């Protein structure tokens, strides 16, 4: 009935989790919302489901805003959501904000765990700017030639994953070679990752954003992910996977006509789909704008 926007969001988040069989902790949800509920109501907020092989669907909630400072860090620290682990991740987001000016930041939470990531969004810069950051995994610098080969020259975001102890570099996929299916075959084969069906490859050619995941325990790329946006429910490729169908059709949004972001993740494990509902309708236009693309 009548309720605050933040209570509407909470209810919708729990409803999604229940519908998809995702695990969640009431204590963790309350802890997240105490700190971040107001942000969720007023900024680009999204609810994500993802379907890792041979395990339950995970439900994540996330937001971003156009502020130059990493406001999530202070909030997560005071909320009890971000304790030091004695690890490179502890100072990494701080180092990112020192090394490269941000135009925005964000955060991501798994409702059965807590804070998973904090994001740094600069203006698009040369990838080499990242090599200033002291605690980046050594594997990142070692992949300089790989980045050049696959036209991963234009860094558009960075994230720290405190749970997984990993970091992602995100690239603006501007190059015309990235509009070809062969690019995606090649980049996946380069890491011995499985190549998806032709149908999926034909979707990937519209991807504006590529993520590459690195970690401190291994010299290689952990996984990579290709992001594609769809401006309404009906244009999500629902036929590809039952979770896409169900979430496109049923995901809650406060706006009556939301878009979606879908991430196609690949790894050696690492291979699955992520789908976010643009709950207030702010995320998908922002995504096109940050990639210098007209809105579809
Ligand atoms: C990762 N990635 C790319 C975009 C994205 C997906 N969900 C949300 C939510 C709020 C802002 C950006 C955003």
């Amino acid at each position: 009935g009548a309720m605050t926007i933040v209570n509407r969001i909470r209810t919708d988040v729990v409803n999604v989790a229940k519908s998809f069989g995702a695990e969640y902790s009431e204590a963790v949800i309350d802890q997240i919302f105490q700190g971040f509920g107001e942000k969720f109501t007023n900024t680009g907020f999204a609810i994500r489901v993802q379907n890792k092989r041979n395990q339950k669907v995970d439900c994540n909630i996330r937001y971003g805003e156009a502020k130059e400072n990493c406001l999530a860090w202070d909030i997560a620290r005071e909320s009890g959501l971000l304790s030091d682990q004695g690890h490179p991740v502890d100072t990494l987001i701080q180092e990112m904000f020192q090394a490269i000016p941000a135009i925005a930041y964000g955060a991501d939470f798994d409702i059965n765990y807590g804070l998973v990531k904090i994001w740094h969004l600069p203006k698009i810069v040369p990838v080499e700017e990242a090599f200033k950051i002291p605690s980046l995994p050594k594997s990142v610098n070692a992949h300089i030639d790989f980045f050049k080969k696959y036209h991963l020259d234009a860094l558009c975001a960075l994230t720290v994953d405190y749970r997984n102890k990993s970091t992602n570099l995100y690239f603006d996929a501007h190059h015309p070679e990235q509009r070809t299916t062969q690019f995606y075959k090649n980049i996946l084969q380069s890491q011995q990752f499985e190549v998806p069906s032709d149908e999926v490859l034909e979707i990937l050619v519209n991807c504006p954003e590529i993520a590459v995941t690195f970690n401190w325990s291994s010299p290689g790329i952990e996984r990579m992910c290709f992001y594609t946006a769809f401006v309404n429910r009906e244009t999500v490729p629902q036929h590809i996977n039952p979770v896409l169908k169900k979430f496109a059709q049923e995901a809650p949004a406060l706006l009556d006509n939301p878009g979606f972001l879908v991430g196609w993740s690949f790894g050696p494990k690492g291979t699955y789909i992520k789908i976010d509902v643009d709950y207030h309708g702010l995320v998908v236009p922002s995504f096109f704008h940050m990639h210098n693309l007209p809105l579809p």
